[PDB]
């Protein structure tokens, strides 16, 4: 169980821990991991009884399985903690799955930083884990690229944030844990600068805390 | 407590789940998760005294903090769940720290051995003078270690590098390679469970199995 207050100081504490970066509290820990465990269910009920191309037995199609797995690509680096636990919970549901990993960032217009290394989706159902939807560019981006390069039979898209007013392109996820306030969040994968990724908890960040970490890495 | 039986058909089950792909049991959840938060501790114990350059203030040497975090290098694929748990526990123990990753492959060839391609490089770039801690799954002959230490020493000249691993197989060695933190010792087999795959397969299990002989040539098709 959590304790969630403010210090003498206006600081919030969560289980003894301050956290004076942080403006408010989003999801405790356990609220946030029921959440990944509910959409896991979700996820598992979607795929368990569908067939995509059978690449195991060089055949036509066959159902999802341990032969023919359902594709997960995960996005670097923000979901990395996300998926670790997200494929645990999958796993308690029986979904047969594989991991690879994909990273993109702008400079704002989007470019790859570090490809997939499957090689045959063509044909098969596959699902993007994401940290967070906020304007929907960076998933606009990663679906057209994912869709003309590998052709798959389905692609959906599961995030562990959304962020519904940050909206400037139409993207709404098949499948979305948390919905978190139009303010910059951080903890649990969410950074400034590599910090606070983390964390256990989420939290909105204090504004003027943004440029604390200047240099790059 | 986790419950670990066999059913008629003579194949592990813990917790109601059956592993037919696992010859024994190495290792259950709540092992694994103690070891990692124990050898968390001993890091963070180690780290938080040191210092190393400044790249936050431009001074010359200065503590590790949130300014100057420990650099830590996670290899990818096979260490993302093992780096996911650890750097949470890093947190409880209070050290400053940031992730970057290097990935890494093997491919079966023509040649005696399977062979190495770096596919992924690291993002960071002012690692000089740095602590740097290397978070990988296993040491099994060594080979893999010894060619990441060499390529990020050359290319980052670090304070110092040092390897943290989940799992350690010391019978296994054919190279002299002694990683500076180790969770847990496994047998001289095949694991699977918790990040160690077959093709992908089994990264998901909570637990650690050695694998039933010849079971990793089960899923032969390229993903
Ligand atoms: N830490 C933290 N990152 C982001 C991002 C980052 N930008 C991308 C998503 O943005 P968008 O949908 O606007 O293209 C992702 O790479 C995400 O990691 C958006 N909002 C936040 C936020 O509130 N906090
Ligand atoms: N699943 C599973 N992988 C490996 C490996 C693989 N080879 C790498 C390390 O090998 P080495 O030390 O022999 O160079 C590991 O990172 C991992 O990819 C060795 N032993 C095992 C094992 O028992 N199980």
């Amino acid at each position: 169980v959590h304790v969630v207050s403010r210090n003498a100081e206006g600081v919030i504490v969560v289980d003894g821990k301050a956290y004076p970066m942080a403006e408010e509290l989003v999801a405790t820990e356990s609220v946030i991991q029921r959440s990944i465990k509910a959409v896991a269910k979700q996820i598992a009920d979607f795929y368990r009884p569908l067939s995509h191309r059978d690449t195991h037995g060089g055949g036509g199609v066959a159902p999802i399985s341990d032969e023919n797995p359902l594709i997960i690509i995960s996005v670097l680096k923000g979901s990395y903690i996300f998926t670790a636990d997200m494929v645990r919970y999958l796993g308690d549901y029986g979904l047969p799955h594989v991991v690879d990993f994909l990273r993109v960032a702008s400079y704002n217009k989007m470019q790859l930083l570090a490809e997939t290394q499957f090689k045959a989706l063509r044909g098969k159902h596959v699902l993007i884990l994401e940290d967070i939807v906020d304007s929907g560019k960076t998933l606009r981006y990663i679906l057209d690229k994912v869709q003309r390069e590998h052709q798959p039979a389905t692609l959906k898209v599961c995030v562990l944030a959304d962020k519904p007013g940050g909206r400037r392109v139409t993207m709404q996820p098949d499948f979305v844990c948390l919905t978190v306030p139009n303010k910059y969040v951080i903890g649990y994968g969410f950074e400034v600068n590599d910090r606070f990724r983390c964390f256990r908890h989420i939290f909105t960040l204090r504004p003027g805390e943004a440029r604390r970490y200047p240099a790059h890495l």
